[PDB]
């Protein structure tokens, strides 16, 4: 129990449901994230196996996911970052219009070897970069 | 709408149980109903082969690992109703090492009566918990 917090919101130009079409998938990291070469999963959908490009994998288990609320959580059974008790929620919630939504990547953990601060920046880093990208893709058409 | 839901005690704790019925894509390993599963969609939607090769298309609507259990739909099958909507979930049982398993559904029969299609998914639920309960009852060792 330390529990850091993170997140990261952002207007992505799309509709909410087709924005979670592209992203709502567990396995769909690659599809919208360009630091992921592939994605692997496991015991019937519920583990991802990320091959993380630097040799190193995240393995993670779904903890929850909804369709239409359009969203799923996660945490971590297997990487090499620095924490703990890794939750982490990605959500597309309504944007501006009704042809845009906001998209928003939380995450918990506790930090081990680093500082609170190191880790927040971290994963927001990883959030924020990660979403910049999504922004970038659907105004794409 | 129509509904039905089957009930089905099993040797093995919620957990055990959860691990080989909770995959989306798990149905082959404890269904004998549905020989073939593959997923799409990132793992959202699975396509399934019933006994006559038929293709039958679901999609997950919610899952919970924690309260064990997941909610799917049907987007396309050969099976006569609409609006399907059905939810596993595995429920504390009577011992600490055994468990409660639930399949239930709730459709719209079309070109069927009522009692047709409760009766076709009923047998369906039944299959699958049935064979469920015999592969733990296989306990083999200690």
């Amino acid at each position: 129990m330390n529990m850091a917090h993170t997140t990261t919101s952002m207007e992505i130009f799309g509709s909410p449901e087709q924005v979670w079409q592209l992203i709502g998938g567990f396995n769909s990291l690659p599809d919208w994230l360009p630091y992921i070469p592939s994605s692997k999963l496991t015991e019937g959908g519920r583990v991802r196996h990320l091959a993380n490009p630097d040799g190193d994998t995240i393995i993670e288990r779904l903890e929850v996911f909804n369709d239409k609320e359009r969203y799923y959580t996660y945490s971590i059974m297997n990487a090499p970052f620095p924490v703990t008790n890794y939750l982490s929620t990605i959500q597309v919630k309504e944007g501006t219009e009704s042809n845009t939504s906001l998209v928003e990547w939380s995450g918990t953990f506790t930090p081990v070897e680093v500082s609170d601060e190191e880790a927040i920046n971290l994963f927001h880093g990883i959030y924020s970069d990660g979403l910049k990208a999504l922004q970038q893709a659907f105004l794409d058409l």
